């Protein structure tokens, strides 16, 4: 199956809404109470480095109380050496958009060498009708409005970065990384059944077979 | 054929920097001091204000050359490009190690806090460089270097970044991107025929036939 | 006197409303005609860099035409080695604000070194009450909103940086700076005289006496 | 007194690294490996989610040590504080060159685009470093570095940022700050007594009397 670590934000009734850290599986390792707020902009923040060797996961709104959640792991026994890294997203059967204003990363190795630091990071706040340094997979396009479009507007999107990350290396003091969405979830629905989540993959990772609704188009199955 | 912009160093049959616009014959030169065995260093810059590309070739007890060319990137570039570096070896025993390699570029739209922005530091290259896609007789991991012509007789090798590149778009007011690689050309013969670039092209580009020496493995022919 | 280089925002009928560049004295070197959006955010882009050697100015609004400016001028003549930077603002009789939103600049020195670069950077997006690393002059005040006021709410406000700047260095292969701001330009009346600058000065620059209205508070005198 | 929280490395009277939140009484410690004569680098990283203040000591070939503590620096510091270097040297003939250091601070808030960021890199001290505040034996500008401690018996020195830091705010989601910097102790004794370390403390932190030796120059006793 393809290798996924990935940072949740989900309403399925399975049961509130809550934010869920998952290590190669979707029954969370660690999760917290989120309160979803329908047609209001929202704010992840995720974090990570080899020191603390922890996961962690920062989710607001404005004028708000924000909802946070951390697992402590160490990504050099879970992920291969090169990941691509992506937002995904699944509508369970309501109607709700899982619009992506903006999203950036930065990931960095620093090895035991004097001014060695290798360093990737992105930035998009406006997305174009063609997005070539976007891989774009299931309902997910990109345009309207400048932006991101995850699920179609039972709707399953992705959308992964073109390069290759090289998130550890055998021979670095510390790796981390860090990486910032802004969301909007609107749904004209009351209580909507809705997920979003930032992952890490293997580089040819894509939506495996029946990963709709609760799966989030990472997993294929919970069982 | 390819869309070439490229700031390339040679010492062909008189050592010299220079600026190509779609052609090996430089649109603007100026006279280098190559110096073998010494680490030198490149700095590239462009912004869509000035509209104008500039260079900087320096070592260290300091030779610096430079040179600026007036040119709007708009009319000559497609609006996604792939960035690389180049290199042709003539018939003598010589090395083109790259050491380290950076790029940076934003797009700065109309909007309120409108900038996109990729930027990638290299300062140590692995043996599986995933990010980087190697042309010709590049390799990498040699002492953690990128070698671009064979190390050891007419070599040719480039190494482009992974993502396509958005270096210009209609609607942003200023669009920019700057460079900066650390090379090392040493030859045991006293005056030999070599040449690096960094350049610009479309993402597809690759090595023309016949592109060796003078034509850097750029230009299939000198036109 | 002291020692000023700034790109200036004036509507003050000496005629249009103009954007321009000022090399120690408020005669602009160049001008460009300014089309000031009332009750509209605004963004200015100033950049400049030692190989162009050419200071450039970028003023646009959203849905907008921009104008623009650039002046042909080696600061290392101009400036003294070390200055501060800020913003400045002077109303005439007229009721309104000069509202900074947000400011960010960015400084480099490279050096002819291998992996030498010198760089201070500095992002308010968000500017409180007791904005301890922004000395304060004139009718300037901080926490209304989260923003900067300049001018009072014929006043006259400044703000510069904390830490002095070190512009230029002659051992750098190429020193360069980039400045960004937002402003905020509400006048009830319909041809309001106002003007906002960002300029560069020495360390100790204040307000001179009577640098009221056209002098933006950054002159003496015009004469 | 002064308001300190500083990760030192110390030989004295075995060699470790350490936290120190308000006292000499290092929180946690860690054995350290002093190399005399190899150029080290320390990497110190604080984030207000994880709340939990990591340190890692490394040399090339590659002994490297690491401490963490877990403390939430918003009940410990002042709001804003200046970030600097210390050392004191025993009675050996020593020295304390740091030949690089670097910061970056960033306060995000609940708001959308809400960073606030203040970041500089010294890779190169000039004789004349305006912009660092030394205090004691600490000079600049021999070899482009930054002598702590007095190069030729019991020597303080220490050099801060000029501008002060706001390292916390009670409205952001997420605080935090990232310090490096490349240290050479280089001694002629064997088994040298000496300490650098890197601090956070109040704008107007000064070398308490006595605070010689063990205490740093942080200290005025041990306490
Ligand atoms: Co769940
Ligand atoms: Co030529
Ligand atoms: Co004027
Ligand atoms: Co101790």
């Amino acid at each position: 199956a393809d290798t996924i670590v990935a940072v949740e934000l989900d309403t399925y009734p399975n049961s509130y809404p809550h934010i869920g850290i998952d290590i190669k599986s979707v029954r969370s390792k660690k999760t917290a109470k989120w309160n979803m707020q329908n047609g209001k902009v929202g704010t992840a923040h995720i974090i990570y480095n080899s020191v603390d060797k922890r996961l962690s996961a920062v989710v607001s709104y404005p004028n708000a109380d924000s909802a946070t959640v951390s697992y402590d792991v160490d990504l050099d026994n879970v992920l291969p050496e090169w990941v691509r890294v992506g937002l995904s997203a699944s509508t369970g059967l309501y109607k709700e958009t899982n619009t992506i204003l903006s999203w950036s990363f930065t990931s960095k190795l620093k090895s035991n060498s004097t001014h060695e630091t290798n360093a990737l990071h992105f930035m998009f706040n406006q997305f174009s009708k063609d997005q070539k340094d976007l891989i774009l997979q299931g309902d997910a396009t990109t345009g309207t409005d400048g932006n991101l479009e995850l699920t179609r507007v039972s709707s399953v999107g992705r959308a992964l970065f073109y390069a290759p990350v090289h998130i550890w290396e055998s021979s670095a003091v510390v790796a981390s990384f860090e990486a910032t969405f802004t969301f909007l979830i609107k749904s004209p629905d009351s209580h909507p059944a809705d997920g979003i989540a930032f992952f890490i993959s293997n580089i040819d990772s894509s939506i495996p077979s029946g990963s709709t609704g609760r799966l989030l188009g990472l997993f294929p199955d919970a069982n």
